């Protein structure tokens, strides 16, 4: 059992329709390595005290959060942060009903608001019975923002997250530290007062979604340039795409820097 | 290859939060026999021509669409069918986009009134470009009615929807005979106009949640009572939660009823 630590599991790695995609395609991975299955794109951080109690949050509930969370092992949570309102990153959000359940409390999600606007729109029900309905909400929001950092609560103790701004093609997203690792999703550009979070880390989680420019993510080739600017001491990629095959990819990429796969996992000191 | 026929895919046989739940709860199952992992409620339809040419159409698209759709080898789709605006029916909606892209034109999408103004809420951007985005839209509506048959066109020729409303808890939810096929998911009555349909199936394909009362879909017992009413052919029980095993569930009923299971598939005469 993990003991005096934090977590951290990659739940999934994939581009918005995974890989393969719906209509069974893989694109340029070779469908024959599991590491190139990957669901969309989530992050899990657990932090352990000395006796294995653990704070559980997870970074967006999209489709694929209840299987993720199932292979993961772990069976509790303590609260949802949002990077930004796309499909792949919440439509699996109903899925926290059971979890308010276990702990008899609205499930908190923190959001930007931007963020929490268009959870509102779409996710009404989540938050307030309509008109016509029996069934109670599940969730309590709180609101982030670049630059303000935030703790989430535990029976393992504090997790201190510190969001920053992403540019992610028409709108913004955000990327999150925790203590020496990094969470950089959905992004295409760093603005200048984000730089401060994102550079030294032990560990940088940044998209690459495939090898031609896009408006919305960095290429690989944009990563990799971002990686030596920033100097982590190991980087993985993330939200990466059908041209993306595993091992490819790892030959193609310095030695401390590596294609993430789903169930990825990795424990640092607190 | 299949020819001549219709093929029928039970793509999901579980409650809304699945079985296991997101928290591993596996209730009553046997969580060592694999017809116990439940995806959600739905149900693939193929129409199969003289050469092999098919037409698909999926009943509701929850959050297991995508990796349903991959795992029935099925690689194109028409249409999607809804029942009824709940989260477990649709909040798959997003991966539909993939099949748009194949097929060069918006994917048709039929539901009633109450179902499209809830899509129209929670999934505007499937419909409409908002402000502020370059996403196209995905879907183009059609609407369907209880007692109002309906073709969908493809490959493998028309496959024609007769539905029919049912009571679900506080709202209506729809049923679908196709051909002698009829598909009952999420109902806790059966209005007397709606019966027609219903009877003399070749196969009734009925959900049953749990052993106990519950005030949105029949018991074991009901559906069991409704069963011996409608005379199927042969009937297979669907929406199943976490009380109701597989092997129990098999042993408690009539040789003609079975619990369904996620990947169940048959073969009818068109
Ligand atoms: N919920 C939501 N999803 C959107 C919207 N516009 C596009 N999307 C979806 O969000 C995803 C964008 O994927 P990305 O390439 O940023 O990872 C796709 O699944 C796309 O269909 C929107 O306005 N709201
Ligand atoms: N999309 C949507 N889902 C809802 C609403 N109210 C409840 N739900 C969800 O719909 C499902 C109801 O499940 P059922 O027991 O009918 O299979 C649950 O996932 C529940 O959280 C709503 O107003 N809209
Ligand atoms: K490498
Ligand atoms: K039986
Ligand atoms: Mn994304
Ligand atoms: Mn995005
Ligand atoms: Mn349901
Ligand atoms: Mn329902």
């Amino acid at each position: 059992s993990p003991r005096n630590c934090l977590r951290f599991t990659l739940l999934g790695c994939g581009s918005s329709p995974g890989v393969p995609r719906i209509n069974g395609d893989w694109g340029k991975c070779d469908p024959k390595n599991p590491k190139n299955r990957r669901r969309r794109a989530s992050l899990l951080v657990e932090r352990y005290d000395a006796e294995g109690n653990n704070t559980v949050v997870v970074i967006d509930t999209g489709p694929d959060f209840r299987m993720q969370m199932i292979d993961s092992g772990v069976h509790m949570l303590d609260a949802a942060v949002y990077t930004h309102p796309h499909a792949d990153h919440i439509h699996g959000i109903d899925d926290l009903r059971t979890y308010v359940v276990d702990n008899g409390r609205l499930m908190d999600v923190y959001a930007n608001r931007l963020t929490r606007n268009r959870l509102y729109d779409t996710f009404g029900y989540c938050f307030e019975t309509p008109v016509g309905s029996s069934y109670p909400p599940i969730l309590s929001m709180h609101d982030i923002a670049p630059e303000t950092p935030f703790s989430i609560e535990g029976a393992g103790g504090a997790i201190r997250f510190e969001p920053f701004s992403q540019v992610h093609g028409d709108i913004e997203s955000l990327g999150f530290r925790i203590g020496s690792v990094v969470y950089c999703t959905d992004v295409s550009a760093f603005p200048e007062q984000s730089l401060q979070y994102i550079k030294d880390a032990d560990v940088l989680i940044i998209g690459a979604l495939q090898y031609r420019p896009h408006p919305s993510h960095f290429s690989l080739g944009e990563a990799l340039e971002w990686i030596e600017k920033l100097s982590p001491k190991r980087a993985i990629l993330t939200h990466m795409h059908v041209p993306l095959d595993y091992e490819t990819v790892m030959r193609e990429t310095p030695h401390h820097v590596e294609p993430g796969y789903d169930g990825l996992r990795f424990e640092v000191a607190v």
